[PDB]
């Protein structure tokens, strides 16, 4: 007896590339750069339905709590160390709580692709979303 | 016999590599329909009509025959209406708007991607 | 009748190493999939998908029951893949398609500076 | 009753230098794809690329995907392309391509390397 509206899902990806720099960048000691996203899994504009999304970075950069409001989804920093960032999804319809996702930022690739296309590491991850 | 016919449309687009001074352009661009299907189009489609940007040059592009399709330069991003009108003149026009998308995200960036592609299926159903 | 329709894309990426994999002659890492045209929870209508990978492969007969319905790999040569698609409904028959699964670009897109394979072919599936 | 919609054109690059062992300057790509993307190798027995005279081999003939020709040389010249069939009823279609390969200056001001001419065209059937 619960009265429910109408079941609806949104497949999502989400994850990072990174970047080797080639040389440590003498003034951070900084090495690759990055970007953390949040895109939907076919072309679509989710700002019909996503009214912001936060990416929490680590607690050592200066404004970490980054948010987005209007696609593309992303955040592109730089850095040296991997770590957990902390995606939350901001829906526009109210009565449709959250979704926060943990999706630990991968810079150095595995020493398989050290020996073939060593270059662009990617670390992406599929998730749908529910609604109504 | 209800009769459905599926298409794509949107736009694909490639940054210059430097603004042009002459024009501050910074891409080129192509704006289409297709359909979903490579089939033929023109049996059933007089013209199509891309309403382009008030800045642009004779805003009203119509193309008669295939390919459905504009190709031009920019510097912005904006709305363009899409009028289809079919053969047969009882059969009402649709009209389609589809927001140019010209600027790459990071992530397409970072990936080594060349081409920035939005693109939209449809069904015009008879 | 029923009559519904939904567009679907299939094929797959592919993008060179750079170089031959000194482990098992690897060459190049691709990506065999089956999507739904627009962005939509496809595991309605689809109870499972069957990709028929060469022989060479282990488990050869990969079967995805949840979207993603993707399949990714390494390998050096080009062969066949027969797709099997099996539907929600069991009045609805499985659909069984054929892609050859490309690696290898062509000299247009090479010459462009195409990065990846891209192999994909439209289908529109009805009920 | 079929129509089949393609796309015909070449891509050229300009080398760096004039070769000076054959006087070769430029490296060429001529191609017949479907305006969408389909098995053609269902329909299409082979694809001839008749080109210039100076090229030993000139008849070359394509059968299977991807229905390209490359080569290298110095000089804009007509490429026929002729089209067969599977069926053996349906006849040949062949078209005419002004091989480009020298660019134009708003393009050289646009940020272009690589050259592009490619046309649209209908192969008909009953």
């Amino acid at each position: 007896s619960r009265v429910k509206g109408v079941t609806i899902v949104k497949p999502i990806v989400y994850g990072n590339v990174a970047r080797y720099f080639g040389k440590k960048r003498e003034e951070d000691g900084h090495t690759h750069q990055w970007t953390v996203y949040v895109k939907p899994y076919r072309n679509e504009d989710m700002s019909a339905y996503v009214k912001k999304i936060q990416f929490k970075l680590h607690e050592s950069y200066g404004n970490p709590l980054r948010v987005v409001t209007k696609p593309p989804y992303e955040i592109t920093e730089t850095g040296w160390g991997e770590f957990e960032i902390i995606i939350k999804i901001f829906f526009i319809d109210p009565n449709e709580r959250p979704v926060t996702l943990y999706h630990l930022l991968k810079l150095f690739q595995s020493d398989t692709n050290a020996m073939l296309g060593k270059k662009t590491v990617v670390s992406e991850f599929y998730d749908e979303m529910i609604f109504q």
